[PDB]
């Protein structure tokens, strides 16, 4: 009943996410952060995107069979953030090691052979430095791309640089 | 001082805005914020949006020959913060007693009947909160409508009824 939170995120409702059914919670303060792509169809407006997040989701839940979507946070073209299962509860997005320890955030597109816009990569800073004030995220969080920690080509072959490029990021 | 990565605010440059000509800075930290909408064109696309940003700049300056747009921020249906004259200088949207001492953020479009979406008052309102964390804004700044400020429907029926019931909201 207040000023929504930091860092513009969707709402899951706005973007008409199936409630989650996860329970398992992640540790305040989480130190690492992994990214990816969905390595599926990109989108470049609220209402696609919106629809994408949508998507994805579906794959995750009626196909996978998980709680949610796997990604703690997914990332538009249209420069917004739309939220997955998160802060507080443990994703799914980066194995056994890594799910209990850090917050996934996943590009929405195919990042191997395109990069994503200026936008998203700012609405990307944004949502972490929004993760560090609420104290989701410890003041000193470590970066990992998706293949910097499971057998996998996520981000993308460009993603993947762009972030070698982050201030916060530990190879 | 202290730098917070706040905010995704799309800068001049990538909205392809004119050169500014202003030269005039408000005072840090500042007080007041007044909301008004463009009673323009509205956009739902960050490619829409950049066009409509150029429109209004373009207004202002080819043909109210002010230095720059108007307004301090712009604020897109596209849930988007679109970089006007900034923190800290000077803007020219609601006279010359509140211009010296204000930021003034525009809604792009016609709120008389219409309310912006949850993505646009959050922007609206995350930016808010990053004048704040950097300093641009007092912590108790006070959020005016146009019409509290100049006689005016800016900024829109519909729209002045929420910002009314903004936490940072006077009369």
């Amino acid at each position: 009943e207040d000023p929504p939170a930091c860092g513009s995120i969707v709402p899951r409702r706005e973007w008409r996410a199936l409630a989650s059914e996860c329970r398992e919670r992640l540790t305040r303060p989480v130190r690492y952060v992994v990214v990816s792509h969905t390595a599926g169809s990109h989108c470049d407006t609220p209402a696609s995107c919106a629809q994408q997040a949508q998507n994805v989701q579906s794959y995750h839940v009626r196909n996978l069979g998980w709680c949610d979507v796997g990604y703690n946070f997914l990332i538009g073209e249209d420069g917004l953030v739309y939220e997955g299962r998160g802060w507080n509860i443990k994703g799914a997005h980066a194995g056994p090691t890594w799910n209990p320890i850090s917050i996934g955030i996943s590009f929405m597109g195919n990042y191997m052979n395109r990069v994503p816009p200026p936008r998203a990569l700012r609405a990307a800073q944004n949502l972490l430095a929004c993760g560090v004030a609420l104290g989701a995220l410890r003041s000193n969080y470590e970066v990992k791309g998706h293949r910097d920690v499971q057998p996998t080509l996520s981000p993308g072959d460009r993603l993947y640089e762009i972030i070698q490029t982050w201030s916060h990021y530990r190879a």
